[PDB]
């Protein structure tokens, strides 16, 4: 279904919104938290979990401080 | 279009042409190298970076010592 990713590294609440509007949108975000402050990293991503579970969808880490938002037109698998 | 997603963490070559079959199909893969050897991360990429081409995909880098790999069917953009 939905095959568009979109690359982004947030650092405050307001870029995590544009995120949320991505997601709303039905694209694939990749979240990069890893050149940013621990409270930061852990306020955006507390925020696009409620984000991603509204839209049925999911967030799941992919690397360290990196998680991927997806809809559920995503099938993502695997784990890390 | 391609809207599947595999999160796989290599180590090996016999593990990276696993991630390029998973390519050949047409799918989108995750590769994380944060936790393996240097010497062994960049022959990955390398192999990786062949087979991406080869099929009309591309390889970009989503974080640190992390690759994004996908065919031609996924709208990727954003930068990290």
């Amino acid at each position: 279904k939905s095959s568009k990713v979109v690359l982004s590294e947030p650092r405050v609440y307001a870029e995590a919104q544009e995120i949320a509007d991505h997601l709303k949108n039905r694209r694939a975000v990749v979240v990069n938290l890893q050149r940013i402050q621990h409270d930061q990293a852990k306020r955006i991503v507390d925020f696009l979990s409620g984000t991603v579970y509204a839209i049925g969808g999911d967030i799941q880490r992919i690397g360290s401080d990196i998680f991927l938002c997806t809809p559920d037109n995503v099938d993502v698998s695997g784990t890390i």
